[PDB]
């Protein structure tokens, strides 16, 4: 009933934590108001604990039951396979948190017999014991933001050996099942370009469209033990091997429904009875559970001709409007239904009648034109956090490069082309690291990407128009303007000058480098080059990029 109970032991760091943006000239050239940029630390841990600790009340009705029955039926068409130990090992990130049992990620990846032997014993234990709660660690996340402060987030995860067994038992399931159950409503099957297409068309398919996002207050904590058993029952509808079924049942009872929390120093911090953020089923479980409750809520609210898009706890609904007054009332009913299901709103949802004003996944659809003047929809967001994090990553070394992932996800946008591409390609030129591969996250999963590949990647993901978008919407440009003012970032005038310098230098190098200069920076020059299709675009292995979400699931690809 209580999401968390606490011993009073502190959530402790594992190493010294930085919360301040250090000052050098390179980072300051990006962003002036460095005092607005912070990183959360375990020092705010207790504040987060307050927010996520509460009692959960839950009342199901017929709509909920009908929707679950429909989900299990589609789930019943799925055949999922156990992963071999070696397959599961390959999926482990190179710097994943080491086991407390005397081996690390590299040992796992290397198929060390100490690591493999232990993983066999964990697995055998899972099969033999389906009761004893499995230990987890709780840490405060170190994440960068821009002031107006957010308390750090808490991450909860089992030992490396357990995580590997998770992959063996459930990786196939969480990679295939969600899309089958939810169909087109499953958000992680889309690249950003594809998510725009689905949204734009869904909107155009309605005679008189209304739409809204719905933000659940601290979603992971609103997830009940019943919720977590319900997901398990959905997994079990799959055609599964008997070992898998047994391992899934055990992981569910021992790990997923809850368990003891141990801090960095090995002290017991308390006990969890809600979603864990750092396990393999977090994304799929939250997405299945968010979809089930919202689908039933749509029915309780009698929304007509509903289409949903769900990414974990992030929900957007587009339906037929019944009129402005009736719409307002409908959304209140919807909200009341969600609340009974245990998913109360963080902010009360609001009807929208313009697709571009709907924010989900912190992003929205906007419009611009290609070289031919043709309309083009593209996905964008407020640049603030991406820019704050770019400043941090310029001033410090970090394992994940969010700027790289943002360039890939938001390449069509003004701010990613004008600032991110210009800034970092300038830096890589100086360091002569254009060829060096970097790690970034996509839908939770870690990928190693070569910056010089960006032109092809962008062409594959967004299309050639990504390199010629212009006349952006005034509202979007105003939002970028406000952000640059707030953070103290140079205007288009400055970045155009910088981009021309970077473009020139990339050209003189020829090769893939000249291609980056030609495609990524054609916006910076007054005489435009032609920019035909890049013949290397069609040779890229992007098959697994946008299939499923893995946030917190410890997944690495390629
Ligand atoms: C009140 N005003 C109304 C016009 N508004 C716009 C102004 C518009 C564009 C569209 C607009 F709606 C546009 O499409 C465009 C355009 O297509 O230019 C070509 C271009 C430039 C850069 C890239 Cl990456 C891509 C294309 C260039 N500009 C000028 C501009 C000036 C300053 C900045 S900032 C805030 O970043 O310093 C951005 C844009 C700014 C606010």
């Amino acid at each position: 009933s209580m999401s968390y109970t606490w011993t009073g032991a502190l959530i402790t760091p594992c190493a010294a934590e930085e919360s301040k943006l250090p000052i050098n000239a390179l980072s300051n050239s990006l962003l002036r108001h460095h005092n607005m940029v912070y990183a959360t630390t375990s020092r705010s841990a207790g504040l987060r604990q307050k927010k996520v600790t509460f009692d959960r009340l839950q009342v199901l009705d017929d709509h909920y039951r009908d929707v679950l029955k429909e989900m299990k039926a589609k789930a019943s068409t799925v055949k999922a396979k156990l992963l071999s130990v070696e397959e599961a090992c390959k999926l482990t990130p190179p710097h994943s948190a080491k086991s407390k049992f005397g081996y690390g990620a590299k040992d796992v990846r290397n198929l060390s017999s100490k690591a493999v032997n232990h993983i066999h014993s964990v697995w055998k234990d899972l099969l033999e014991d389906t009761v004893t709660p499995i230990d987890t660690t709780i840490m405060a996340k170190n994440e960068v933001f821009c002031v107006q402060r957010k308390p750090a987030r808490l991450i909860v995860f089992p030992d490396l050996g357990v995580r590997v067994c998770e992959k063996m038992a459930l990786y196939d399931v969480v990679s295939t099942l969600p899309q089958v159950v939810m169909g087109s409503s499953y958000g992680f099957q889309y690249s950003p370009g594809q998510r725009v297409e689905f949204l734009v068309n869904t909107w155009k398919s309605k005679k008189n469209p209304m739409g809204f996002s719905y933000d659940t207050r601290c979603f992971d904590s609103t997830v009940t033990e019943n919720d977590i058993r319900v997901e398990e029952s959905i997994y079990q509808c799959c055609d599964l091997a008997p070992e898998a079924r047994q391992a899934i049942k055990s992981l569910t009872e021992r790990l997923y429904i809850g368990g003891p929390l141990t801090n960095s120093k090995g002290q017991n911090c308390g006990y969890r009875r809600c979603r864990a953020s750092g396990v393999l089923t977090t994304s799929c479980g939250n997405t299945l559970t968010c979809y089930l409750k919202a689908s039933a809520a749509c029915r309780a609210a009698k929304l007509q001709d509903c289409t949903m898009l769900v990414n974990g706890d992030d929900l957007v609904v587009i339906c037929e409007s019944a009129g402005t007054q009736e719409d307002a009332a409908s959304l209140r009913v919807f909200t009341e239904a969600m609340t009974r299901y245990s998913a109360p709103p963080g902010d009360p949802p609001q009807p929208e009648y313009d697709l571009e004003l709907i924010t989900s996944c912190s992003s929205n659809v906007s419009v611009a034109h290609d070289a031919s003047g043709k309309r083009v929809y593209y996905l964008t967001r407020d640049p603030t956090t991406p820019l704050a994090r770019a400043a941090w990553e310029t001033a410090r070394h970090t394992p994940v490069n969010s700027w790289l992932g943002n360039i890939i996800m938001y390449a069509p946008t003004l701010w990613a082309r004008m600032i991110l591409m210009t800034h970092f390609f300038s830096i890589l030129l100086a360091q002569e690291q254009l060829e060096k591969a970097l790690d970034c996250q996509i839908y939770g999963a870690c990928y190693s990407i070569e910056p010089l590949d960006l032109p092809q990647i962008i062409e594959r993901l967004h299309g050639l128009s990504a390199f010629s978008l212009h006349s952006y919407s005034p509202g979007e440009i105003n939002r970028v303007a406000s952000c640059l003012r707030k953070l103290g970032v140079p205007p288009l005038r400055v970045w155009r000058h910088r981009a021309r310098s970077v473009r020139a230098r990339l050209l003189s190098q020829g090769g893939r480098a000249a291609t980056c200069g030609k495609y990524l920076f054609n916006w910076a020059v007054k005489t435009k080059l032609k920019l035909t299709p890049i013949p290397a675009a069609s040779q890229l292995d992007l098959s697994g990029w946008f299939v499923a979400g893995y946030s917190g699931g410890d997944i690495y690809h390629s």
